[PDB]
Order: structure tokens, then C-alpha cells, then sequence
């Protein structure tokens, strides 16, 4: 009975990083207390100074990851302040009923609500907004995120052996469907209403113009790229709440990897690429071996180099011959 | 050897419904004897009127679902009628050579035939039409539907535990590809015939104008939407004979998942979303816990909400306010 | 240390056959050696005189398969003749650092590179073309191939029995993005660097205009079939370096199936179809029971049968009543 349990407050930290937590930990169920506020906001996407009317949970794509352990109740406020204009609410694939809790928290502009749901199943998980009507158009403005629920004795391999990570990142891939006008540019709307039935014309068609990381082309590069050392294991969090993606890490590997995001399932080893299905989120470790600057990208070449799916990894530490050594390095073909 | 085995005749019946049958049995094999007859017809498929030149087994999308043990042997009745214009044949997954049976079942109309073969691999099975140089028009017109091969000792878990199932269903997913005119409207054919050159142009592009569960946009809802109870656990079988789809049960989840649906190889658990390979069928256990109305949809949320790949279950009993609950209602934010 | 170990230099042959080497072996580690060059050469893809202005390793589509054992070191000589106009370089997804290699290959036209790395993870794995800023494009022109690194002790089941074949063939399909002019045809282009910009265009679409077996339609029928016999077992290898695509063989199946591409990970059995995510290599063996012609195809039957994804495996023997009969040939419905 949840109400007996101890309870605790936890402060969401702005991806691609994670709020701190423990692996395995010796605790007792708890019931976990978070909160989140929706806004609507105009952002640009890319390098041509193209607009999306977007739609958030904390002002970010994606919004937050949230971390507990399998047996604890998450216990969230949504807040929609009275600056926005639509009704918004959550589904969580995490939760049991209710449409994920969709039905619980319908919230309209100068509204919050409560929910409190039972954390029974391991795995990284999809939430999003999903309001009656409205469902795709909210998801594919920018609202959803990841729940994760680790076990209580931490995560396992095959045989049941431990494993662990150094650090997380949370990477959130958004499909997004901008309209064009007669002279074949993308279209700048001054209110998020506006764009909604140009918008549905381009969903349509099942061909997104452009595909980002968490916002924005190249939000994941330069002084933004993720970071890492030789030695250092790290979790890589995906999810894509609406179309299938395939991550890759080059250079690299996917050292054991649960594509499918259930952590009570056998995880599989050396993968070169791997697959999130729309609507799902996935998880992947990886240690590095040796240094220097890693892309990790949907392996759709197109989608990735062309329409936006890629960043950048910074590994720091000592290069290793023998796993990578140039032999002769170019020069003229011998004659 | 077959012709000394006792022989078993069996009734189909129309999706979503599965002819009764036994999940494990004492029983040795049979000679299992079925009939279905092509039946070419123009149907509704939507909210505005749209139709299809469709193709059907027994006038149905998808065919019925045929269900055998492993062991058993399979032997069907194919007969295309007089009234029919086109020739048909079947190609059975789960059988070994000759085109899958497809070259043994060539009839024009007027004909029919009978063929065997050893159902001797269990899971969940793609049958369809293939008459060479026509194939793909035949099974997105609607020319497909499932055989399922049960293990003669029941469904099992990956430590070897049985698992069961007390009522199945049969939801066969179709992308639909219909012509438009030069006014935007779709396109009314008078002939079966007179569709086809338009409709191979649509089909060229790889973009559905439609996506439907069992025939048409809504085809499990209202009246007609899937039943249980909390306490009962549903097997949701889905085939997608020609093109990918990701199952989701919004508020619930897939407690064990065959995705690629062979059932010698062990299940997963806990699934979000699971993924269906265009050319096959897969089968998924869930037990309700929560009464209520869910959805089972396909996440691509576009494919679902916009192009009709959506359905409900309609869940009796009695609510669980520790799985979850309404901590505090919508109300005003407080100041 | 590499440097102390014994050197072996392996002749290559062309897809669809792959170079003899030994399965299981009592052999220690070696380093393996191998010289590839880069050829620029205009192809027909099509029964309607449809060219591609492409690129290869080797002058084929795919580059040809290079096998080795887990903990051998992987030796390569990349060359690019002066009689081609662009840099190329190579990324194995086998190998660990520098971009899998590409960082330390970048040869212009008349220049040569040797680079060295550690096999250390057993699999299929995709190698292919990536020069900074044209990645897509060469990788859509034909650059790519496959590594095989075989475990030392040979193939094996979920249970640690040992699995063989006595045939493998190399499967390499390509997403091509052909552009048209103003009449609606193919467009023709007198060098490679004239395609660049209208080929661009039609990849952003995400829409390919053929999908191809080895080079182009039909690749593998007719003279060109792959051939086997009842009684053996094959290994079709099958990679797409930028595309998902669904493999199935009509009348059989996939007995033993990697579809993620890594030996250390226990296969699936039964298999109706199975999946191979856009950036990778995966793998299944099947055992022939039944003589005939069998078809090996992209289970999206548009992609297969309009767009060219498709071929033919001819089989030697003696037919199998047991497995497949007919009972009655077509012949009028009694009445
Ligand atoms: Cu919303
Ligand atoms: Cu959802
Ligand atoms: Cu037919
Ligand atoms: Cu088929
Ligand atoms: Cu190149
Ligand atoms: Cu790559
Ligand atoms: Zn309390
Ligand atoms: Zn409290
Ligand atoms: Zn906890
Ligand atoms: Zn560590
Ligand atoms: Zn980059
Ligand atoms: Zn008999
Ligand atoms: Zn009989
Ligand atoms: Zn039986
Ligand atoms: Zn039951
Ligand atoms: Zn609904
Ligand atoms: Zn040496
Ligand atoms: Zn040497
Ligand atoms: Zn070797
Ligand atoms: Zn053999
Ligand atoms: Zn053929």
C-alpha cells in the first residue's frame, strides 16, 4: 500500500543529461515525487533559420528523463500555465490504465494535476502527450521523453553477471514535418494554431523534412558534444516516440544493447546497429577503448547527413595500437 | 506417412474471432482438412465513401485464421468461382517447397484444387496469393491472412513454463494504395480490371493513402470492438503480409511477445512496442488488470490517427487504485 | 603483438560466391592480408537502359566478402587509381577507432593506404566508403560490402551444439536514387560529378527510384541463379549499408537465423522472414529438402517485384511427397 511508503522529492536536470540516482541500491520501494510544466514555443531547427511551432514538456525536446526502480510509484504534478494556448495531458508507457494516464491529467491552459502510478516493470519507457483528436500533431511538435525503471539489484548480462554505467545521456529523435510555400520555402507561422493544417498535409505524406537530436541540427556538436574517457562505460538512451530509427556509434559498438528497452529480457553483444521501434524507447553501453571524436547517428545516411540524425562523441585518453594501427599511411601508388 | 493418419474436418469462421481449437493436447497427429473460396469484390473503406477493388479468401480482410499442431498435416480446398474474372493460388509461410504450394493451386475460375503439406514448424504463419506476374496487386487488395501451428505441448516460456491464452484474436493490418483524379478525389472503378494500371503507379511511390485493421477506417470499434475482462488473458495475433508495423496497447503492455511469431524460440517481456516484418505474423499474451477502454494501434502515430490503423478493447471488472490512481483532479493552479 | 605473428595473403573473388577459407580451426591468430581497389564506372541497372553513374570496391556491387577468425588482425592495401576523378577512404564497422578506419585511409586519385586492426568480435559486419561531407552519396553509388569474422571453434546454436554450411553466397541490395528530367525519364549523365546535384534532390525524398540484388534487376536469375541440392545447407549473408530490408525464401525458411549480424548471440529458428537494419550485415542458414526453383526476395512485394529487390536459388534432386503433395490438380468445380 503506497500510501504508507516513505516518499521523496527529485529535481529533473535538462537532457542529454541525467538527474543523479543509484544503480542497485538497498532501499525499500518509495513513492517518487517529480514535476513537469508544458510549454508552447517557436524555435529554430536549423542552419537556414527555419521555424517549428513546437510543443514541450520543461521547455526542452525531449523533455527530462525520469529515473526509479522497479517497485517504487511515480507521483507526477503537470502543470499548463495560462500562457499557453491548447490543452495538453501525458501517457505513460510505463503505467497500467487509464491510456497511460491520459484520461487522469486532461489539463487546460491555467490547470495542473496529479497522477500516481505503479513503477512494476524494468526498462526504459516512452512518455507523450496524447490529447483526444490532437494525438500525432502534439507528438511530432516535440512532446515526449523517457521513464527509466531499473531493477533493484542493478542491470545484468545473459548469464546474470553485473553490469554497470559511468555516466547517461538521453537522446530523443524527432521527425518533424515543416510545410513549404509556391516558392519552395519553409513556411514561418506567427501562432501555433496557424500552422496546424499545413502541417497535417506534410504528416500525410509520411515524408519528414527534416529528422533532429534533441531540438535542433547539430544540437549535439561542437560545445555540445557528448563527452567521455578511455575506460568509461556509458549508458546511450534513444528514443523516438513516432518513427523507427537505426543508432549507430562509429567507430564503435553497442557492447550490450536492449533494442527493445526491457531490462527483465537477455541483452545482445557486439551489435554494429541497431533498432528503436516507433513508439519506444532503447538503451545501449558501450566502453571506449580509445580516443578521440566518435559520431553516433540513424544509420539511414540520407536521414542522418542529410536531414539532421547525428552528433558527436568526445573521448579523451591514449591511442591503442593494437587494436587500430596505420601501417602506410597514403601516398603514391608505387611504380 | 499421412494417407494412415485419421483425418478431422474444420468450420472457419470470420475475423477477428478464431475457430475453436486446443492449446495443448494428448492427441496424435492428423490429416487436418479445410476449404476457402476467393471471392473478388468492391468495398467501402472509409469515412467519405472511398472504395476498394479488393481481393479476399472467403470474402474477408483478412482470411481467417486456420489453426493446426505441430506434427499435423494441412490439407485445403481452394476454389476460385465462375463469377470471379481473375486466376488465384495460395503460398503458405509455414509450408516447404513449390512456391510455398502456389504452383500446385493455379486456378482460373471455375476450378479449384487440393493440396497437402506437414506443418512441421510451430509459430504464426503468413498465407497469401502470388499468381506470377501479379503478386504484389493480389496481397494489397486484400489476399492474405494466418495459419497458426501450435507446439502439441502448449505455449512456453523461456525457463520452459506453460503459458495459455482464453480467448484469441485475429487483427490482419493492410496498406491500401487508391488512385486519385486530377480534382484530388480518390478514384471509383467499375472493374477490378480497370484499377490496376492507376493503382501500380500509387504503388511505385511506397506511400499508403490508407492503412486499415480487417477491411476498412473503425473496423474494430463501436459495435464491433474487441472484448475481455480483468483477470483474462487476450493472444493478439496481427500479420502485415507486405510492409512493417510497430503493435502498441495504449495502458497496456505485451507481457510475452513472439514478435517474428515462431514459438520454438523464447518470448519477451514487458514490451512497450513490438515490430511486425512486412511478410509475416507475430502473436502476443496480455492478461487485463484494469477495466476500461484501450487502444491497440500502430505507433506511427500518423499511420494510426491519420491513415486508420487504430482499434479498441472494450475491458470489464473492477478498478485498481494501486496500479494506478487520480491524486488530485485537474483544478486551477494554485496562487 | 601483431607484429610477432605469422602474415597469410587472401585472393578475393567475386559476389555472389565468397573466398574459401575454413570454418571451425586449430589455427592461432594471424594477420590477414588484402588489396582492394576503388573503381568509378557508369553501369546499366535495368531491362529499359537506366544507367547509374556508381562506385565501387572492386568493380562489383557489393565489394566482395572478406573472411577471417575472431582475434585475427585485419590487413588492408587501399588503392585509387589515377584514372578517378574523386578521394575515397574505408569505415569497417569491425573494427574499433578512427571512424573504423576512415580517419587513416583517405586516398586521392593516383595514392594507396595500408591500414591494420584487431578482428576482436565475431559477425557479419558492413564496410563502406565515407569522405567527409559525401558520405550518402558514395555509400548510394555502390560502395559496400561485407567481413565475416568466423568464432574459432565454428557456428554455433542457442544450446552450444555446432551448426555448418557447405555453401556460402554474399547478398549485397542497394537503394538507388535514379533522377528524371521534364519527359518523365531516367536522366543520363556523361560523368559522375553531373549527377551529383539532381541525385541529392531525389535521396531527400527519401523515395529510391530501384532497389536491387547485386548490381541490377535480375543480377541473380536466369544464368546468374545461385544453385544448391537437396541435402545441403547454405549461408546467405545479406547486407544494406543505408536501408531496412525484410529477407524470405519462398517455399522455405531460415533455420537457423543472426538477423542483428553477431555469432556470440544465440540464433533464431523457424523463421517466415526476417530483418536487416539500414547500416548492417546479417546472416541465416537454411537446410534444402525439396528440389525446384526458389525465389529469395524483400518481403515488401512493391520493393521486390516492381522495384527489382529479388532473385533466384535453382535446387538438384529428388521430390518429397511427405513434406508437399497434391491431392487434386486444378480441374472444374463438381457439380
Ligand atoms: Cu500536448
Ligand atoms: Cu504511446
Ligand atoms: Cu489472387
Ligand atoms: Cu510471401
Ligand atoms: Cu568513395
Ligand atoms: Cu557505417
Ligand atoms: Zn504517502
Ligand atoms: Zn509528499
Ligand atoms: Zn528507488
Ligand atoms: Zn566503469
Ligand atoms: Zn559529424
Ligand atoms: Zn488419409
Ligand atoms: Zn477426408
Ligand atoms: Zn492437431
Ligand atoms: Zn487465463
Ligand atoms: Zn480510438
Ligand atoms: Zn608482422
Ligand atoms: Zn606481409
Ligand atoms: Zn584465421
Ligand atoms: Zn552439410
Ligand atoms: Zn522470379
Amino acid at each position: 500500500d503506497a500510501d504508507k511508503l516513505p516518499h521523496t522529492k527529485v529535481t529533473l536536470v535538462a537532457p542529454p543529461q541525467v538527474h543523479p540516482h543509484e544503480q542497485a541500491s538497498k532501499t525499500g520501494p518509495k513513492v517518487v515525487e517529480f514535476t513537469m510544466t508544458i510549454e508552447e514555443k517557436k524555435m529554430v531547427i536549423d542552419d537556414k533559420g527555419t521555424t517549428l511551432q513546437a510543443m514541450t514538456f520543461n521547455g526542452s525536446m525531449p523533455g527530462p528523463t525520469l529515473v526509479v526502480h522497479e517497485g517504487d510509484y511515480v507521483q507526477l504534478t503537470l502543470v499548463n500555465p495560462a500562457t499557453n494556448a491548447m490543452p495538453h495531458n501525458v501517457d505513460f508507457h510505463g503505467a497500467t490504465g487509464a491510456l497511460g494516464g491520459a484520461k487522469l491529467t486532461n489539463v487546460n491552459p491555467g490547470e495542473q494535476a496529479t497522477l500516481r502510478f505503479k513503477a512494476d516493470r524494468s526498462g526504459t519507457f516512452v512518455y507523450h502527450c496524447a490529447p483526444e483528436g490532437m494525438v500525432p500533431w502534439h507528438v511530432v511538435s516535440g512532446q515526449s521523453g523517457t521513464l527509466m525503471v531499473l531493477p533493484r539489484d542493478g542491470l545484468k548480462d545473459p548469464e546474470g553477471k553485473p553490469l554497470h554505467y559511468d555516466r547517461a545521456y538521453t537522446i530523443g529523435e524527432f521527425d518533424l514535418y515543416i510545410p513549404k510555400g509556391p516558392d519552395g520555402k519553409y513556411k514561418d507561422y506567427a501562432t501555433l494554431a496557424e500552422s496546424y493544417g499545413d502541417t497535417v498535409q506534410v504528416m500525410r505524406t509520411l515524408t519528414p523534412s527534416h529528422i533532429v537530436f534533441n531540438g535542433k541540427v547539430g544540437a549535439l556538436t561542437g560545445a555540445n558534444a557528448l563527452t567521455a574517457k578511455v575506460g568509461e562505460t556509458v549508458l546511450l538512451i534513444h528514443s523516438q516516440a513516432n518513427r523507427d530509427t537505426r543508432p549507430h556509434l562509429i567507430g564503435g559498438h553497442g557492447d550490450w544493447v536492449w533494442e527493445t528497452g526491457k531490462f527483465a529480457n537477455p541483452p545482445q553483444r557486439d551489435l554494429e546497429t541497431w533498432f528503436i521501434r516507433g513508439g519506444s524507447a532503447g538503451a545501449a553501453l558501450y566502453t571506449f577503448k580509445q580516443p578521440g571524436v566518435y559520431a553516433y547517428l540513424n544509420h539511414n545516411l540520407i536521414e542522418a547527413f542529410e536531414l539532421g540524425a547525428a552528433g558527436h562523441i568526445k573521448v579523451e585518453g591514449k591511442w591503442n595500437d593494437d587494436l587500430m594501427k596505420q601501417i602506410k599511411a597514403p601516398a603514391p601508388i608505387p611504380r
